[PDB]
C-alpha cells in the first residue's frame, strides 16, 4: 500500500545522496516495488575486481517485512547459493523495519567481506572457508574472474 510506497521513495532519495560501499540500486523502469542493485567485489577480498548484480521485490508491507534479495551473479561463497538466494538473518528472523535497503547492501557487502559458514547455504563452500581459508580464497577468485568482470 501506500505506507510502503512513500517508505521505498524515502529510501531511495536517500541512497542517491548516500551511496551504502560501493552499490548501486534502484527501481526496474517504472517498478517501485522491483529494483535492481549492484555492489562491487570489496577490496582485499576475493571477490575484488567484480560486478555483483541483485534483484530486489519489496513485500506490500514493507518495511514491516523483509525485502526479497537474491544475486543474480554467480558467486562462491558460502551463504549464497546457485539460485543467488541469500542467506542473512536480516532478511528473515531479524528484519526490524528500522533497517532501509541501504542497510541490507552494507550488510550483504559484509556478508562478503567475512561469511557464516555456520550457516551453510553451500555445505561444501562453508566447509573449506573454514578448513582451508587460502583454497577458498582461491577458487572465489576464479569465479569472480569467470562471472563477475
Amino acid at each position: 500500500g501506500a505506507m510502503a510506497l512513500k517508505r521505498i521513495h524515502k529510501e531511495l532519495n536517500d541512497l542517491a545522496r548516500d551511496p551504502p560501499a560501493q552499490c548501486s540500486a534502484g527501481p526496474v523502469g517504472d517498478d517501485m516495488f522491483h529494483w535492481q542493485a549492484t555492489a562491487m567485489g570489496p577490496n582485499d577480498s576475493p571477490y575484488q575486481g567484480g560486478v555483483f548484480f541483485l534483484t530486489i521485490h519489496f513485500p506490500t508491507d514493507y518495511p514491516f517485512k523483509p525485502p526479497k534479495v537474491a544475486f543474480t551473479t554467480r558467486i562462491y561463497h558460502p551463504n549464497i547459493n546457485s539460485n543467488g538466494s541469500i542467506c542473512l538473518d536480516i532478511l528473515r528472523s531479524q528484519w526490524s523495519p528500522a533497517l532501509t535497503i541501504s542497510k541490507v547492501l552494507l550488510s550483504i557487502c559484509s556478508l562478503l567481506c567475512d561469511p557464516n559458514p555456520d550457516d551453510p547455504l553451500v555445505p561444501e563452500i562453508a566447509r573449506i572457508y573454514k578448513t582451508d581459508r587460502e583454497k577458498y580464497n582461491r577458487i572465489a577468485r576464479e569465479w569472480t574472474q569467470k562471472y563477475a568482470m
